[PDB]
């Protein structure tokens, strides 16, 4: 991806994005009672904290485009993908509104609390000002789309969210992208169809694990993933994915049954129109993650990606005997016989990707369902059924959030979700989770459900 013009949102008559001065994120009452290290991540140039200059840090993931056709390995990817997702028969039907805008099976209702992107973060107009849930109401909607139309520039916001202090002081806080909502509803509209069979699909068909639930979904990965694994992780991947990318993923769109005019919003997803703050900038190229099925097509691009890799390093190799799962960037994958993902990464180099080994790992050493993350959770067996497989989430990363917080009067359900991912590192690491949790007085306030429990509902819900 590349920043290919920049200039003041001012010469081009857009108002300046009003956008959040400091972070949400405050300690919390347990913040002294567990050992952490991350802190929210920049929001302003300004930070004290900063060891570096903020706004070239947030913008230095678009490393550029490498300028290339279509070419080869990428049509025998597309082609060898495109069958899989053949077996599932995707509609490429429209969803209709009220279904792509207020939910149905597969696709959750449009989220009413993110931002509604221009131009109506700058009118002061809300999502629960245009829609309602109890209501169901499409009529302000439908004004509004015709009223302002389509391709509209997208917001940026820079996310609010923990960070190491290596990248708090390299000043690399993450960027998000607001869709304006016509365009979130249109892009659901046209694909909602196929975020709904994806979401409803997780595994070796898709390819895709978006929309899993780990409790259930992780004693399904070895039964798919069969021969030797293969995992890595990326450096800056949505932003550096160059346009051949988005035309590989428009080809298997089209081979899917859409049309060239519903593959339009590729375009509007590769070349895209920003906002950001005082500024207003063009990318040609990159994922502008936020935006509707980001992870979708991240993960759709992914099996093309490293597919197309294998063929070009690998001659000969048979990507009917090829598995994987893929979650936007973090991909895990098997093939019967051992590979050389260093091969792969050096590859990916050329087509302007960062691969490095898997979990800043110093090399691409041998990938093992020990050491295999995914979705940063570990795979674990229980011990009394087997065939069951622990989604095991590290206490670190637990830690790590517990000690923060954005809003306390969610204390409750906060500390809730961390039990549900804690309780899998076995019984003595909870029970000295919950010690420490009640340790606070709040912690002996809170309905803290028991490990017995915990791990009964989960049997159970097989």
């Amino acid at each position: 991806g590349e920043i290919e013009f920049i200039e003041s949102s001012k010469d081009a008559g857009f108002p300046v994005i009003n956008t959040p001065s400091k972070t949400k994120l405050e300690p919390s009452v347990f913040h002294q009672v567990f050992e952490g290290n991350k802190e929210p991540a920049v929001l302003r140039s300004g930070d004290p904290r900063l060891k570096a200059n903020f706004e070239e840090a947030i913008f230095s993931k678009y490393i550029g485009n490498v300028n290339t056709h279509v070419d080869e390995y990428m049509l025998e990817a597309v082609d060898h993908y495109a069958g899989q997702l053949a077996t599932l028969d995707i509609s490429t039907e429209p969803m209709k509104l009220e279904d792509a805008v207020y939910g149905t099976e597969g696709l959750e209702a449009l989220d009413l609390t993110t931002s509604a992107g221009y131009p109506y973060v700058a009118l002061g107009i809300k999502k629960r000002d245009i829609l309602s849930k109890k209501t169901k109401d499409l009529t302000k909607l439908k004004e509004c789309m015709d009223k302002y139309g389509l391709n509209l520039p997208m917001v940026t916001y820079v996310k609010d969210e923990l960070r190491s202090i290596e990248k708090v002081a390299k000043g690399k806080s993450r960027l998000i992208e607001a869709s304006s909502l016509n365009d979130s509803v249109a892009m659901r509209q046209t694909f909602g169809n196929l975020y709904k069979t994806f979401h409803l699909n997780p595994g070796v068909v898709t390819g895709s694990a978006v929309g899993c639930d780990p409790d259930l979904f992780w004693s399904k990965i070895p039964v798919m993933l069969d021969g030797h694994l293969i995992a890595f992780d990326y450096s800056g991947y949505d932003a550096s994915l160059s346009p051949v990318w988005f035309a590989c993923l428009k080809m298997i769109l089209e081979k899917l049954g859409y049309t060239h005019k519903e593959t339009n919003y590729i375009d509007y997803l590769c070349n895209s129109h920003h906002l950001y703050r005082d500024k207003h900038y063009f990318v040609r190229g990159g994922m502008p993650s936020g935006c509707s099925g980001t992870s979708i097509f991240n993960s759709m691009i992914n099996n093309i990606i490293i597919r197309t890799l294998m063929l070009k390093v690998y001659k000969g190799i048979d990507l009917d005997q090829f598995r994987m799962i893929a979650y936007g960037d973090d991909v895990i994958a098997s093939y019967p016989w051992p590979i050389d993902a260093s091969l792969l990464a050096e590859a990916g180099k050329g087509y302007g990707l960062i691969m490095t080994p898997a979990d800043k790992g110093e090399c691409y050493n041998e990938v093992t369902w020990t050491n295999v993350t995914f979705l940063k959770r570990y795979f674990r067996a229980d011990e009394q059924y087997p065939f069951l497989v622990h989604p095991v989430m590290p206490m670190k990363d637990i830690h790590e959030s517990i000690r923060w917080t954005k809003d306390p009067k969610n204390t409750q359900d906060h500390v809730r979700s961390l039990c549900l991912l804690a309780w899998h590192n076995g019984e003595h690491e909870y029970e000295e989770f919950i010690r420490k949790i009640r340790s606070v007085p709040v912690g002996r306030c809170l309905t803290l459900p028991a490990f017995s429990t915990l791990r009964r509902k989960w049997l159970d819900s097989f």
